């Protein structure tokens, strides 16, 4: 299984989104431009700055991210997701 966890503001407080599936507009489907922490349940994940998998990429292995600073980004804009298909 794959899933996530997205919030709206830093440190996992706002609203959360819980995702299982590859998103390919953020926007369309949750109504959201940026992501501000997200927790990686199962599964490892690839965040793109831009609508369908477009843009800078930073990949996400299960674990707690509570800022944009802790996947490498410099800003918290996310524009799409996926599931990481490396078996290894």
């Amino acid at each position: 299984t794959f899933r996530m966890r997205i919030y709206e503001r830093d440190d996992f407080r706002g609203q959360m989104s819980e995702i299982t599936d590859d998103c390919p507009s953020l926007q369309d489907r949750f109504h959201l431009t940026e992501v501000h922490s997200l927790n990686v349940l199962e599964g490892s994940w690839v965040l793109y700055e831009m609508p369908s998998y477009r843009g800078r990429q930073y990949l996400l292995r299960p674990g707690e991210y509570r800022r944009y600073l802790d996947w490498g980004a410099m800003n918290a804009k996310v524009g799409s997701l996926r599931r990481v298909m490396d078996f290894y």
